[PDB]
């Protein structure tokens, strides 16, 4: 009642811890306002203005709701007050190693412009976390509020990007094992940063959200399970989750996967690329960087947001010329034409993503073509696809997309590119069909 | 354009939104996809972080809404003549009335352009009706007007016409339908699709409900005969519906365009535009340098002028801009102007868009009643002005008509001495300008 | 954990304590499945066909939020796990006396049947409880759980009915005086009950629901106010209050007060006075009671819902043909006429109901009338219209009616009431207009 | 009947819903307003608290979503010849359709009448057409139709052949509007108005989210040729919609329609009726006499047979009830047959509504593997059965076209000896009758 209250759209009024409050009011944090949540998304859904600074409000939220859930219904547990701040902690941190469009940058531009390097945002978000706390003096208040620095920051990673080095965490002790369960969850994909999404790119998209995670949460409980300590959900919430599961399917499959808006996102990312040797960021010790470098330095990487959008398309420099035009054309909505999708029954590793245009072109078609394709001409997008254990009322404690678009949009030679591409996912026996 | 076989955009508000070929030429355009990088409600997302929405999906609602009304009058009420040609001139006025809207919105036309330029009468209505200009133009939309079966010259001035008024006044659209002019700005009772809109927009993303159901209202409208004139008459049952549009409206102002920290953060970017404007260069027409404050002068400069001038300030390297970039860090580490307080000119005269400048010294210049062991400059004081009849029809008779200002005062300096130094400051400048006595 | 769930359209997941489960699967508190909400709402409303049970499991919700949300973040009150469970059981019985169509029943029709009694649902409700634990021993089932009765029973009936007899209150002491503004608050109407029917109707007439009850509960605080102590609101949340008050006016104007409605309600209490001579209902000892006596043996009140309308409806007794005409008049929606409605600058009392179509009928209108009524044609209904203290952030714990329809529905008479109802209006000097 | 004059029926799913006086007439009748006395999920009531909403409601929603739709085809597909006699026979149709329903909805014509007149061949589909025209005799209906333009012997037919399907096989109108069948009940892909509304009602009073927009699909749909018939198709892009309606139902059946304890209480109310039969009389037509069971014989007696007869045995004083009355206050207290087991008949035989009365008769003779303690009669045992395409069209073609059984068991006596005895009777006559090994 002495916190801060922000009031949020969908989980009402959130109450934030004073450290929590003296972790966002930074430029490190601040910097998530400026990031799109769904990325190109947002061209084809007005709805989807959103960013990821509101969202990573609610994760923390959500965080903090699950440990106190759980200690309150098991006080056994011996969750202490300096745990429950932790796991806010990580679930507000969690995405700050997002890039421009978010999931455009680690998932495409940079496997692109960078494949020789082995990044996700993910790291990001556990070096900008690091480069926060340091930048903004928050150890000496971490330690005012009862926390000790050492363990706990290793802790909140641990909680994002997993385990940094029989029990690998060294963060926390095998008998609070279920905290690693609530921010980040990758032993089944359930945990508190996807409800967030689910519920705020719902809104956004106007799409309705199915799971009811306040009643979940209520109901949830610690169980032994294998020997090891995890949440457990009760029988009588699988309704729930077969629901919780639709809703996921649902917005991969209209939003995520959209065909127009992962064109968008490439188009965006062919931009990035062009630019990407005449666009100077300001690093560490005034040092230059490049948009693809930028993620070196934490310094510069601060800077570096949807901003890079606008500029690209504002500047009057020559040397982006090429750059810009693409840009300009997506305002007047001349994109790139969608040829076709596949997917193999093995899958492309991101190292590999550079190689595939020139794969495409290089193909020989049975059939004579009229017109002949460079490999400059295709792009060929590539699109990730991503148990349970519950416990009883009487007795508790008891248990890949590939797409190819072609630059080109006149009907002749949309037709040579239709061949090119069919013969490639033949040729690399991928599957063979579509009409 | 044949029925069914439009563009169709999801909407989280109204669903569904199809868009004629037409429309979809303007939208498809730099002039028009500018809106999707200015802020609705401006230095309200950083109170509001679920306010992240842009004038872009606003816009497109405008527009949809006001081809659901006049359609909806054209289908029941036949004799009005209300053309197809007249549908699409009213959506094409619903969908580029905002165009001229600025960096945050309202806090362009309502506060910085006055500080900017004390002696300019400007409006962002004007700013929509010289973009839409630049739009067509730039874009060449007349030819494809005339395609539609749309007279460019009599039509492009009944479109600009429903947005900024007359420029019988009106000389785009002749008086025997007049009830058109009511749609996208209704001046007199405020009652319109612009409003409906951004009252149901603005509530989602603020988490605030929305108790006007404009789908009904439209349902139900009917243009009656009112004074030997044409106007829009709603249901007499439709006035509990009307209870609550007011009451939105009245939450609204009160909870979010008029929150303190808001408006602070409103003011702090304003302040931080004004020492930036002399060293930002923006490329307008034939190649001229044109400055922050002089854009809107020149509508190639200004299609270029966004929210993101607000992150190039602060990504901004140059020296010349340390005035500026360390006022939005301010910002960003949350060190914001304090607020001192507020009070109201009641049944006394408004402060005038030309003494806004004139204001802080004013305020400086009091004589507080005891004296401080702090003293204030006029460059520490910030003073923010804050600005605050429908016709029935009844079943029976289905055609037969029935029927403030407020300036708060911020503080740049927030140490515990200047504080209560810039506290009687302002008592004693509002106790000799005759306003009401602070609280 | 171990309690059961019920699951609700409007709170979702209702848990309820075994002790409550006992008390309401009895024929006593099941009885108000039976009795419609808004009474005769429905036949204009088909949405509000709900029933005082849902209702009554939704406030005994509300009310142990509240005890407990308050109890957790002021361990100061020494509330205990029997307040709550007392407070619950208060919430969950208040309105055990509501009679068939409920307010129409106390409202009207018990004051034109017997306008000696005094008598309210909420006496009902206080009888109709004790009744329950007798027939039912639940006394043993409430010393089971750490209950005692002769102290608790007190209790929970005047949390519902207010002081049986400087403090008025024999069931709890001043410290916790805050226990009796949750079920039922006089001191300016804002308690659960209301809560949740406001909720509740809004769902079922599709008006929208402005107050945030989850919140309100979460930010509200026990503060010491002119020495007594009292629950206080968040200064912040003025605004969620502001608002739950233009909610109900809504559904004031709209629902409660709808001009049809109320006529169909009192049509129906017309119905009910013409069956009362010859309908039996079975008592205690076998005793038979009327409609209107009913009120007086709990035992006979418990077989009394709106079941009544059905059966004298699908009567073929002749002694009832006068009461069954008029319920098919509603059928074939053959309703009383509306003539006009007026209030007074002091209020009609309920024991002069009865006398007032005498009074109306028996005025002497200036000018001259073509037909002349009886009291007979006149219908008049009684329509009756129904500070908070606040604490702050940085330093807590510091601060009728009446309208008059007409049995005749051609053209000409119509117009013959009117007269005599301008006149009668002016002449008891109640408001002239309106037109 | 001039539009916008209409009577307005304010409703909680589908917001304002306009009525043609002549869906007034025949609403505003005893035979119609009879609907408000059943409830819509019968025993569900029990269970979900949220769930007492009547057929009365969902009727008035029918009616309203079937008026939606051919308007709309009409509107946009002039071809289709759709008149407004045809819209108001529609709608007729949506309003009627489930006037034969009996106390507790689906209990009545899906387990009672089955158990009470096995040889009987019954379901309330037929009760509707009954029913209907009972209505339009009893109160002087057909000249009223005549009155606004409907052919009486013409286009009653029309409204039965909606409901209960052929009395080409249609009567009532000609195979060139072949597609209006497919509007009120869709026999072959079960997508009609009829689904929507209960889909979206039920979810509404159980707190379940609907995710099927029928809005939107309303606002898209087409009819087109397909295999020389005439019939309703979706757009392409609507596909996702329709997974969502499809969630939405399998939720239903399997949360809500098929829940365990509101299907036991949907038996023992039933129980309840069977002891009771003997001795209830209801006044028919020339003051005859009839029972619960004979009174879909006559339309008169019907009339009056709702969901008053539960509480009628409840407060029934009659001592020949009084098998009946003890049985509604376990009920009441909550004393519930208890669950034993489910079982399905996968890839065999389904059982017979001949066969019912017949059923625990078999499972009582039953030879358990260890004999028990307990030994029970088949009066004691309860057996429930419980009852578990599309064309599309494209833009760019508007005119194109593109593309269980359980059974549980209960025990009337649940002392504990009993019950796990009552297990294995269960068990054993499931292997002996061929289902599935339970578990
Ligand atoms: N044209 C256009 N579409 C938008 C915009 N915002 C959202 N959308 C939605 C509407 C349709 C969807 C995809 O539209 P596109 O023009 O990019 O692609 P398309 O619809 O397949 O093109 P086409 O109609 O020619 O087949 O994105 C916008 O600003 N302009
Ligand atoms: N268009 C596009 N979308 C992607 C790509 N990779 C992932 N996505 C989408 C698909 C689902 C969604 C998954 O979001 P997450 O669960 O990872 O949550 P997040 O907040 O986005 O990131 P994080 O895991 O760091 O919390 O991201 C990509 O390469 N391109
Ligand atoms: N501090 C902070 N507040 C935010 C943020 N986003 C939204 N808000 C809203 C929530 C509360 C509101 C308070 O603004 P301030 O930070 O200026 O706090 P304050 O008004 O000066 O003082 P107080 O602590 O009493 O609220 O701003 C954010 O990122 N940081
Ligand atoms: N705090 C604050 N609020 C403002 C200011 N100017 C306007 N507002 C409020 C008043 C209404 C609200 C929305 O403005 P409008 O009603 O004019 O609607 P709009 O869509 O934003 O602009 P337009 O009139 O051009 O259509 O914003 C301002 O200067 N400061
Ligand atoms: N006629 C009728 N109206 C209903 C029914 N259910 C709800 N309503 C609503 C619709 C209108 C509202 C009042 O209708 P009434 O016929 O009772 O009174 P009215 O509308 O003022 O009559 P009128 O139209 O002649 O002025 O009640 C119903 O079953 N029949
Ligand atoms: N039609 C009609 N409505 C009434 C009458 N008296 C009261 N009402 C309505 C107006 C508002 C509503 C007030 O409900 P309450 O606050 O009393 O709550 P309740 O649940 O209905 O009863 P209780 O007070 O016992 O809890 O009841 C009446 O005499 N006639
Ligand atoms: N006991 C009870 N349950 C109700 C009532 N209203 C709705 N329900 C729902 C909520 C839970 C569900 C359980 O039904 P039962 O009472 O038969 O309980 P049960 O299924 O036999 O056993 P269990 O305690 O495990 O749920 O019924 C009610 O008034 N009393
Ligand atoms: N548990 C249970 N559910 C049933 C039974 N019969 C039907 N149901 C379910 C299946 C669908 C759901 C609603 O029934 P319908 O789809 O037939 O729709 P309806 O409006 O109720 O009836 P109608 O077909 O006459 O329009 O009720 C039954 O006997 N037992
Ligand atoms: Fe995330
Ligand atoms: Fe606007
Ligand atoms: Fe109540
Ligand atoms: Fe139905
Ligand atoms: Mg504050
Ligand atoms: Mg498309
Ligand atoms: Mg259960
Ligand atoms: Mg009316």
């Amino acid at each position: 009642d002495t916190m801060k209250v922000i009031n949020d759209p969908i989980h009402g009024h959130i109450e934030l811890h004073p450290l929590l409050v003296r972790i966002i009011d930074t430029p490190q944090f601040q910097r998530l306002r400026y990031i799109k949540q769904l990325g190109g998304g947002y061209y084809v859904f007005p709805g989807a203005s959103h960013n990821r600074f509101e969202h990573s409000l609610g994760v923390g939220y959500l965080a903090g709701c699950l440990v106190h859930a759980l200690g309150e219904k098991q006080p056994e547990l011996q969750i202490s007050e300096r745990d429950v701040l932790c796991v806010q902690i990580a679930g507000l941190c969690h995405d700050l190693g997002h890039g421009p469009f978010s999931h455009m940058f680690d998932g495409r531009f940079i496997p692109l412009a960078r494949p020789e390097v082995k990044w996700t945002h993910e790291q990001g978000s556990v070096m900008m976390f690091e480069h926060l706390i340091n930048s903004n003096g928050i150890k000496p208040v971490m330690e005012q509020y009862g926390l000790i620095p050492e363990e706990d920051i290793c802790f909140i990673k641990e909680q994002i990007v997993g385990p940094l080095e029989l029990w690998p965490y060294k963060g926390r002790p095998e008998n609070k094992s279920f905290l690693y369960e609530i921010v980040s969850n990758k032993r089944n994909g359930i945990d508190v940063d996807k409800w967030d999404y689910f519920a705020r790119d719902c809104h956004h998209l106007g799409i309705q959200n199915n799971f009811d995670y306040k009643r979940f949460i209520k109901f949830a409980r610690v169980c032994e399970v294998d020997n090891e300590l995890r949440i457990c959900a009760r029988d009588k919430e699988v309704g729930n989750l077969y629901d919780m599961f639709h809703t996921r399917n649902s917005l991969h499959r209209r939003a995520y996967q959209h065909k127009v808006g992962n064109i968008i996102d490439t188009m965006i990312t062919d931009a990035f690329l062009k630019a990407d040797d005449y666009i100077e960021i300001t690093g560490a010790g005034g040092k230059k960087y490049r948009i693809s470098t930028a993620i070196d330095d934490m310094e510069a990487y601060t800077k570096l947001t949807d901003n890079i959008f606008l500029e690209i398309l504002y500047s009057t420099d020559p040397k982006l010329k090429d750059a810009r035009e693409i840009l300009k054309q997506i305002e007047y909505r001349n994109l790139f034409k969608y040829v076709g999708e596949t997917q193999p029954t093995i899958k492309i590793k991101r190292e590999d993503y550079e190689s595939l245009p020139k794969e495409v072109a290089s193909a020989k078609p049975k059939v004579l073509l009229d017109v002949k394709l460079k490999a400059e001409d295709f792009i060929v997008d590539v699109i990730n696809m991503d148990h349970v254990s519950f416990y009883c009322k009487t007795a508790p404690n008891r248990a890949q997309l590939i797409r190819v678009y072609c630059k080109k949009v006149d009907r002749k030679s949309l037709y040579a590119a239709r061949q090119y591409f069919v013969q490639w996912c033949a040729d690399r026996n991928f599957t063979k069909p579509q009409d």
